[PDB]
């Protein structure tokens, strides 16, 4: 496949949306609705010098809106959990436990501090921390006091964790006395009733920046909580046992994290920055894990080799790359009663865009579906012309909806090449980003992974 946003012949023009944010689109392909030409017929080079130009903050900053923004930021939801039942383990980390009342009131005493150094909506914090309580406390606090984290995964060089904190602006770093001194610069902070903080943040402001050169993937509170809440891929509620084994940095760290801390869940905490596959076995055994996310690879190990992983597991999510559907298989005949799903989708999308529920006749294949959207989100499958794809026909998969992050901090001509216009969007000027995934979509509407666009 030759997609458009890459290599054009007509040229290339510059678009705006009523919120300010800027697409690269092709000169000669019909300019979506809710999209108006900043910048005429120029070179893609041209195109994108004026948006690194123009576009200096990616926020959306526009006209006020109709209807105000709908919905709860992800630490209202964790507040609300923490007042109806404070008494309820949120954390386990090791042999420690942390309740739902300690975990809000340690969070909120920080939070107090981050508004005295100068935390507001609009400001990042790094967060350079071990995977332990002070991480949650630490996130949460920074959350509370209206600003958006970075997770800096301690696992990583100093080289790039100082060029990931240096993109996002960030005039503040948490760390701990350990971990003191690797990290310069920047103003630094220690982890050491208060209540809960009144900010004024909304689901529009950022609550997150992820990095996996570095490209910082920022998303407001609504892409995690469009993510996390009025889904069915997986069972969600306080009878729920996550485990926080997933990289810190990427987007898989929220579903097991926030995923059980908005609805009053456990959340196991893995000792270690990366998934441990024999203490994930003693993890599952030791607290009633009842759902796994887990890569392709960490998926077929524990399979083969640590069975009893899944035993009293309720849901197991394949993420990242193309599943094994051998393995897929063997859980299903080992673990009867176990639930299996696949997701599919970038962080620039949080989490699973698409999700694939696993029945009997999917073990027949070689492959696994990635299956149909999530409620609020949307998947295109398109050809070099932006039209969609024949039905079973090859095309580049496209995502769209809730789900979407306002862009790549620090980074906006790479962002108005991805985070491109809508054109199948109604009046109001929407977005979809380009995967760089082929896809085909069945008959009966299920999405198929194909492979890269190379």
């Amino acid at each position: 496949m030759s997609n458009p946003f890459e290599e054009y012949d007509g040229g290339h023009v510059v678009l705006t949306d009523a919120l300010g944010r800027h697409s690269l689109w092709p000169a000669g392909i019909a300019v979506p609705a809710g999209w108006s030409v900043r910048h005429g017929t120029d070179s893609r080079e041209g195109c994108l010098a004026h948006i690194e130009h123009h576009w200096t903050d990616l926020r959306p900053t526009g006209p006020a809106v109709e209807r105000a923004p709908a919905g709860a930021c992800v630490h209202e939801l964790f507040e609300a959990q923490a007042a109806r039942a404070p008494d309820a383990v949120a954390l386990l980390h090791e042999a420690d436990e942390l309740t739902y009342g300690a975990l809000n009131e340690r969070a909120n005493r920080l939070a107090h501090r981050l508004v005295g150094l100068g935390v507001a909506p609009g400001t990042l914090v790094g967060v350079h921390l071990e995977r332990g309580f002070d991480m949650v406390v630490a996130l949460l606090a920074v959350l509370k006091a209206g600003g958006g984290y970075t997770m800096l995964d301690p696992q990583f060089p100093v080289e790039r964790l100082a060029l990931s904190l240096e993109d996002t602006g960030a005039p503040l770093l948490v760390t701990s006395r350990p971990l003191s001194g690797r990290l310069t610069g920047t103003t630094t902070l220690y982890v050491e009733p208060a209540g809960n903080l009144a900010t004024g943040v909304g689901p529009e402001d950022v609550a997150c920046v992820m990095f996996t050169r570095p490209k910082g993937v920022m998303s407001p509170h609504r892409a995690l909580t469009g993510t996390y809440l009025g889904q069915d891929y997986a069972g969600f509620g306080p009878d729920e046992v996550f485990l926080q084994c997933s990289p810190v940095s990427w987007d898989a760290f929220g579903l097991e994290l926030f995923g059980a801390l908005l609805f009053g869940a456990r959340c196991v905490l893995q000792s270690g920055q990366n998934p441990d596959p024999l203490e994930i076995g003693e993890l599952v055994a030791r607290h009633g894990v009842t759902m796994l996310q887990l890569s392709a690879s960490l998926f077929n190990f524990l399979v083969d080799e640590v069975p009893e992983a899944f035993e009293g597991v309720r849901y197991a999510i394949t993420g990242g790359e193309p599943a094994s559907v051998p393995h897929v298989a063997k859980a299903r005949r080992d673990h009867p009663a176990l639930r299996l799903g696949n997701g599919y989708g970038p962080a620039e999308s949080m989490g699973f865009t698409t999700h694939h529920a696993v029945v009997a006749g999917d073990l027949s294949g070689t492959a696994l579906p990635i299956g149909v959207p999530l409620a609020g989100k949307r998947a295109y499958v398109l050809d070099d012309d932006l039209k969609p794809a024949a039905n079973g026909a090859l095309g580049e998969l496209y995502v769209a909806g809730a789900g979407l992050a306002h862009g790549y901090v620090s980074r906006p001509a790479l962002t108005a090449e991805r985070f491109v216009a809508d054109p199948f969007a109604g009046p109001g000027g929407e977005r979809m980003y380009r995967t760089g995934d082929l896809a085909r979509r069945r008959a009966d509407g299920v999405l198929e992974y194909v492979g890269r666009a190379d």
